């Protein structure tokens, strides 16, 4: 919820990798890489790639819609992705990802293989 102060406030910095943000059960969460590969396939993952360069760093945020949330969780994973990428510098980019988007792309990021859990993490009832 509100990547703001939470996120934004160290996204990345002086480290080459990526940091995802899990939108499970509707909502943002900071995905680290403890848990990046395995992220549901019915929700949304914003993913921040940075890298190193003789500059700085340069940030490129991406924004997952594995085809199961609602076009509200398009609107947000996007607006988190809006939100890290001023927070950021401007340097950041935004990518466009989706259930069947994230080909090469999301893999690129993720030299091994990308696992897919159920969605709906908020349910632990039904």
């Amino acid at each position: 919820v509100e990547l703001s102060k939470k996120v934004t406030g160290k996204l990345d910095k002086t480290t080459p990798g990526i940091q995802i943000w899990r939108i499970e059960n509707m909502e943002m969460v900071p995905v680290p890489t403890k848990s990046y590969g395995n992220f549901y396939e019915g929700d949304c993952y914003v993913l921040l790639s940075t890298r190193k360069t003789g500059s700085g760093f340069s940030y490129n945020i991406h924004y997952w819609l594995g085809k199961n949330s609602s076009q509200d969780e398009q609107g947000a994973a996007a607006i988190y992705t809006t939100q890290m990428d001023e927070y950021l510098g401007s340097v950041a980019v935004q990518h466009r990802e989706v259930q069947g988007h994230e080909s090469e792309t999301f893999r690129a990021y993720f030299k091994q293989g990308l696992i897919y859990k159920q969605g709906g993490v908020a349910s632990g009832m039904k």
